[PDB]
């Protein structure tokens, strides 16, 4: 899935996720979000199962973005946890957690949760 | 929080999270889980807000473990999303998502969710 | 504007489960749930709540409900809660995320909760 | 063993919110919820469900409930569902994770859900 996972992906929001799957199970690349307090590209890193089952299961993976770059800092980080599914129209199916820095009076409301699905089709 | 975040942490399960905060916002290190289909250490990587607010807020961060090493492969990955809180007894407060590789008939049940709190106190 | 009639009826989700719901005048949700997935058979009681006076700005209507997976046929020692919102219009949807908690011992509690997302559409 | 009396009563959580619940003989949960956090004032109706015949192996009792954040004082256009389990014994607890969904437009829907975890303990 190295060849499969590596590429430019787009989620249902129009966000762009450019990723490289390393030989050692590493994930690196960039994330540009179409939503929220975000501007231009952000660094990401993660990990994926570099030896998945050969039974029709997807390939487990996850990656993190801390929303700081040279343009903006949203004092937050998102983690996507999901799996890659290969074939004709390959998909990456994820759920995510977005934690913002918070005070102890704020902490109960510090984490947003959602789900993103990624394909390699360039939106229009 | 570079000096603060870097260290050996332990969660409520007795798991060991050894991490280094890089200068560029990188997180690296190892994770050994006291629970589940896991054995000895796993590679992790993530990101943290390397320039947090100076207002009493925590430092947003996240990191990923793919549960494959040279001992075992659980065909799953966990992402922890949370924040670091410094001071006398520093804590890392997280929520997490654990996705396993799944078939399309299995996918509805592929993701576990929980919360881990980390301190630098060595259990007994 | 209030969505008593928009919400009340029969819905299916993407697994083929059947959600039969009545939205009461006072914010109550009642009905039955038949799951096409998991350790479930036939219909289960559900109860929930919805915002009986939503904003007029085009926002959806917040709601939630619970199924405990015990009926006269089977008992899966677990409960799901769906949290999400009703969105009216030509193709109405109920968009949800859910938490499915199983009875667990202390040793198994870390793995006691599944998380997912279901979209419901209404049928005549 | 069934926990009608174990669950029924007044509980507080770690924010200082007050959860007043009656577990009915047929699996129903009813009561009120007063939150010490957020856009909330005084008591809100809740309804939920619990496993009325849990396993006898030491596992807790699965349950869930919903609050919609409209009462006679305030309407926060949102609903929380708590999913978790009751654990009896000398220090009984209700351990939950929760999803809090707010009414959202299509532009804001990606940010419409908060996630967290509450532990409840019972008071005389
Ligand atoms: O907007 C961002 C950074 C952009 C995240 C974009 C998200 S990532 C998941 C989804 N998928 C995408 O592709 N794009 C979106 N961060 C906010 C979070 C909420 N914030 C607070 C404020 C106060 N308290 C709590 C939280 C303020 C900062
Ligand atoms: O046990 C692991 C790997 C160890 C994860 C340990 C977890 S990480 C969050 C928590 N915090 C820790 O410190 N430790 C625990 N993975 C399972 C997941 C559930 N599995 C399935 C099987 C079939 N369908 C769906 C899921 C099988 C593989
Ligand atoms: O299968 C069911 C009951 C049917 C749930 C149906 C689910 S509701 C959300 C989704 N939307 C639907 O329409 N259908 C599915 N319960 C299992 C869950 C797995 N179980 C454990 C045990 C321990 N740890 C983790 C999980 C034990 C029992
Ligand atoms: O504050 C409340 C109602 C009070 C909820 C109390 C919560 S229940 C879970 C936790 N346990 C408790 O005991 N107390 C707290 N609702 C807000 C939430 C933030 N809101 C948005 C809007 C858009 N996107 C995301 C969030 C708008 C309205």
């Amino acid at each position: 899935d190295e060849a499969g996972i590596t590429g430019t992906w787009y989620n249902q929001l129009g966000s762009t996720f450019i990723v490289t799957a390393g030989a050692d199970g590493a994930l690196t690349g960039t994330y540009e979000s179409a939503a929220g307090k975000a501007e231009s590209r952000y660094v990401l890193t993660g990990r994926y199962d570099s030896a998945p089952a050969t039974d029709g299961s997807g390939t487990a993976l996850g990656w993190t973005v801390a929303w700081k770059n040279n343009y903006r800092n949203a004092h937050s980080a998102t983690t996507w946890s999901g799996q890659y599914v290969g074939g004709a129209e390959a998909r990456i199916n994820t759920q995510w957690l977005l934690t913002s820095g918070a005070t102890e009076a704020n902490g109960w409301a510090s984490t947003l949760v959602g789900h993103d699905t990624f394909t390699k089709v360039k939106p229009s």
